[PDB]
């Protein structure tokens, strides 16, 4: 599993459950095209987005549908989504974890590359 | 100044100076139109991006070019940029400050919205 | 103003107003002496905690009373307080801004240190 | 395992390995007294700090020796440590994860309570 995503809720102190996550890869022009997607588990994790064969060098955008998440909880959100854009495999393949921490008017994201 | 950006560097404990910022606005056809752009000052602030007349309702994206910033400091970062997408002025005009805190493999962004 | 604190609220997208802050300094006997205290203004800023003469070298702790803040907003938070402990002025005097971003189960703090 | 700690490095994009973590419980006066301690694993995690029997309601301080961590990497740090102070079991016992994300001049911490 070369790309994992983990989403935490800073208002409730819990994983962010059932959050929709869409991954895009940048194409020959510049257009963003869909690559992978899923919903966070009860642990706030999304595994099996890709396989190593499919996850080649490139620029990727991970867009976290945080707006719908807060909306489901009846909380007023600021962002349309959180968007994490990065080059992967700059030097061949690695394991990537993209972690996001969500609040209504703020978010932070970090990458663990191993 | 209805749209301001403030950027800090968490490695060096300082404002993030001369960071490129581009602001786009979603167009009728679901596409991102250039809206405004600038570079942060020695205080890590970017003022004068727009005006209250030009800053109408819409969905805006503030892209902070964190990759050039880190490279111009000699360091290889993870992110292509730090992005913040939000709907603005939907219930009247508001003043927005977008603050971002940068590290090479992480960033944080917050919006302070006042009336 | 060699020691300033700025506090934001990430739930409401605003400065965190009337937040109590206490600053302690480690004493010769390894104990925390009261140094300064105040409350943030409507801009979430706390100025005038100290003076450059009083702010000598040492290890300081800035305690931000996030628990009272959240309670006075009607909400049950995780942390007793947000704390930041750092050595100051060890290689000459410096100006420090301690910025903190608050959520009920999380907080972030950054220091901006200028010369 | 009712108290876990996880520490990530935002400069290197990796778990923060071999970081010393000291937990204290507040006593009848106010004095802080040692309760638990350990070093982060290769995954940046510290498990087995306590057991449920031992981890009762109270105020706890988790102090993360971030200064020595950066020092070991030859990077100049700002903080003496990161300190996370919280009431636990306010309403009986829970599982607590305290997560910290470290930079030389910044840190963020969040609690996942389950
Ligand atoms: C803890 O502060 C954060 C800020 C932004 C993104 C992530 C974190 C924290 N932890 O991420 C790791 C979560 C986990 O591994 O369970
Ligand atoms: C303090 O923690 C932060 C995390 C992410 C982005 C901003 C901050 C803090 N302050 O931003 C305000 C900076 C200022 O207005 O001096």
């Amino acid at each position: 599993c070369p790309l994992m995503v983990k989403v935490l809720d800073a208002v409730r102190g819990s994983p962010a459950i059932n959050v929709a996550v869409h991954v895009f890869r940048k194409a020959a022009d510049d257009t963003w095209e869909p690559f992978a997607s899923g919903k966070t588990s009860e642990s706030g994790e999304l595994h099996g987005l890709t396989t190593e064969e499919e996850f080649v060098e490139g620029i990727y955008k991970v867009e976290i549908d945080t707006k719908s998440y807060w909306k489901a909880l009846g909380i007023s959100p600021f962002h349309e989504h959180a968007e994490v854009v990065f080059t992967a495999n700059d030097s061949g393949p690695r394991r990537y974890t993209i972690a996001a921490l969500l609040s209504p008017y703020s978010y932070s994201t970090t990458a663990v590359v191993t």
